[PDB]
């Protein structure tokens, strides 16, 4: 596009797509060096691009939320509205990248304003005319999708606290751990070296200490944790060294000199199952209720005078697992408020009702969350420390007591094989082609992920609608809605009424949608995020 005499005045119209060019970084950091909008044929370019801004009622087109992030920070309440990449990802969740849909659907995406705004014409008009004919997929934009933009354009515009002081002072910490861990990686081997060295690392292991090999073979520590301790002691120091570099040392760079504050970027056409994603920090990896990761959580604080409430929906997935399934006996475990983990080892050991157990229990949240995925007998055996004798009978223990989530398995399964994909309880789907593939390491990783996206995509799609449907109430309280990981949401709220707030959040997230079993949500109030768990 566009032919004839193109060019013309800004502003445009209401209702024409923005096309914009950021300095080769991520909105709250970066400035707008380009400006641009299309209609009906014509393109407007903007003279200066920060003052054009307030011209715009609404920012529609590719990436309109992170026009929004930039345009909040300057302080205009600019919403994002129609956004091609959230029709292309219902059409199907492998777009990911504006470069990926460009190439799809037609198109090059290019670094000139007025060409993104072109694209963006062009792609909305293209995949909306894919769209209408789809019911559940429309429902999902209108609902769940646009609404979302508007959300992730609050959450990382507002930033969250960090306490630097505790940073700065956590570093020397893990720093004194880590030099202990090199002492004793030193009277272990012998003599000093250097750990973070291959050649060194090598002539040790595989001459000095004589283990066993000729990293070099496959990937050896992570296979030899058990000749000396060394290994051990090695593998300990290469992940606390990980969370030093990533999550401690990096943080406070981070914080915002206008605000003061820490900018997650949120993405939400990223994962595969329709899952949020963060990307500087990347929050997902904290390693979560273990103490370095709880040392970590300890560094996000509420603002003075306000207090964070942290919410979490408890087993959401085998929630939704017992409603997708249509399982009486999973459905009663939750319905009459049951905890799943004794219940399931009571079923499996048929052990007089619910009496001196304690290991089948720890062998019932085994097999609980390797059905999720699909954790195989062997694996089951290495982790539940039990041989492959017992390992396939308990698989099938677990399947006579809940019976209709293999069946629920069997269908989806049937179902992938023959439309072409699998869909989650609103209607979002994954196409799996792979499911008949003919080659065994593909064909197990296809049918793997048709199970996993019906329960993980539902999952994602709740806490989705949950937030929409929370944010205009937050606002009227004054509350904000602050972080998402996980199956967890973090707010903020002024002291005076965060006890409020908190009922109000579980109360929305209980009940966002009818299922056939109680959504829990577990609710913590505390001065930092760590504190706020309870």
């Amino acid at each position: 596009s566009p032919k004839a005499l193109e060019e013309a005045p800004w502003p445009p119209p209401e209702g024409a797509f923005v096309g914009f060019v950021l300095s080769r970084k991520e909105p709250m950091w970066a400035d707008l060096l380009a400006l641009a909008a299309a209609r009906g044929g014509r393109v407007h370019r903007a003279p200066e691009p920060y003052k054009a801004l307030r011209d715009l009622k609404e920012a529609r087109g590719l990436l309109a939320k992170d026009l929004s992030v930039l345009a909040l920070r300057e302080g205009l309440g600019l919403p994002p509205g129609d956004d091609p990449m959230l029709l292309a990802y219902l059409l199907d969740p492998s777009n990911t990248t504006p470069e990926g849909v460009a190439r799809r659907y037609g198109g090059e995406w290019t670094e000139e304003a007025g060409e993104r705004a072109a694209l963006s014409e062009r792609l909305f008009a293209n995949l909306w005319g894919r769209l209408e004919g789809e019911e559940r997929l429309l429902w999902l934009y209108r609902e769940v999708e646009r609404p979302l933009s508007a959300v992730l354009a609050h959450m990382e515009a507002t930033g969250v606290r960090l306490d630097v002081a505790y940073l700065r002072a956590l570093s020397l910490e893990v720093a004194e751990e880590i030099a202990r861990l090199e002492a004793e990686v030193f009277r272990l081997a012998g003599h000093p070296f250097n750990l973070n060295s291959r050649d060194q690392l090598e002539r040790v292991l595989f001459d000095e200490l004589g283990l066993p090999a000729i990293s070099t073979s496959a990937a050896v520590l992570e296979a030899l944790r058990e000749a000396h301790p060394i290994v051990e002691k090695i593998l300990q120091y290469r992940e606390l060294t990980k969370l030093k570099s990533t999550y401690i040392d990096p943080l406070p760079d981070l914080i915002h000199p206008r605000t003061g504050r820490l900018h997650t970027r949120f993405n939400q056409t990223a994962t595969a199952t329709g899952r949020l994603s963060s990307s500087d920090p990347n929050l997902q990896n904290i390693p979560v209720r273990t103490p370095l990761g709880q040392r970590i959580r300890r560094a996000f604080i509420a603002e003075e005078g306000w207090l964070l409430v942290a919410l979490d929906y408890s087993q959401i997935e085998l929630r939704v697992l017992a409603h997708l399934s249509g399982d009486e006996n999973l459905i009663r475990v939750f319905q009459e408020g049951r905890d799943i983990h004794t219940e399931t080892a009571s079923w499996m050991f048929g052990v007089p009702r619910e009496a001196v157990d304690p290991l089948m229990r720890r062998a019932a949240k085994t097999i609980n969350f390797g059905v999720l995925y699909g954790m195989s007998a062997h694996r089951l055996s290495q982790e539940l420390a039990i041989p492959y004798e017992e390992a396939q009978a308990f698989i099938e223990r677990y399947f006579q007591s809940f019976p209709k989530v293999r069946a629920w398995i069997e269908k989806t399964l049937e179902e992938g094989r023959r439309r072409g994909y699998v869909e989650t309880l609103f209607g979002r789907r994954r196409y799996v082609p792979d499911l008949e593939a003919r080659v065994k390491s593909v064909r197990e990783a296809a049918e793997r992920m048709a199970f996993n996206m019906p329960v993980q995509g539902t999952a994602a799609d709740l806490m989705k609608l949950a937030m929409v449907k929370l944010f205009p109430r937050l606002e009227e309280m004054g509350a904000r809605m602050l972080l998402q990981v996980h199956d967890e949401l973090v707010l903020e709220a002024p002291k005076e009424r965060a006890e409020a707030v908190a009922r109000l959040a579980k109360e929305v997230m209980e009940g966002v949608y009818p299922l056939a079993v109680p959504l829990e949500v577990e609710v913590g109030i505390g001065e930092d995020w760590l504190s706020a768990k309870e």
